[PDB]
């Protein structure tokens, strides 16, 4: 899947406005410290969930590649 496609059907729900502290999409400054953790780490976190974010980020068919693509789209 394309990163933007994953975002538009799932991630945008909370990340478009940065609800409950979600790093806002296309906010490079907000995503920089999170990207710095390493993509492997971020993909793992999305799949297990983190606080207010539910495991999977409401994508029902996402591969690790899909998750990574989605993060890359949001991070700029
Ligand atoms: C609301 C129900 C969310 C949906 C749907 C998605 N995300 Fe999320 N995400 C959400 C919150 C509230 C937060 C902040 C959590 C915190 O306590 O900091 C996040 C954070 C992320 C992160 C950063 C995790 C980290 O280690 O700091 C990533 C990488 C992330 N979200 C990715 C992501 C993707 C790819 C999604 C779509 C598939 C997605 N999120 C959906 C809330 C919500």
């Amino acid at each position: 899947q394309e990163g933007k496609a994953v975002y538009d059907k799932a991630c945008h729900i909370c990340h478009s406005m940065g609800v409950a502290g979600a790093p806002k999409a296309h906010d490079a400054a907000a995503w920089e410290p999170r990207i710095a953790q390493g993509l492997d780490t971020l993909v793992s976190t999305v799949k297990t969930g983190k606080g207010a974010m539910p495991p999977g980020g409401m994508c029902t068919d996402c591969t690790d590649e899909d998750y990574k693509s989605a993060i890359e789209y949001m991070s700029k």
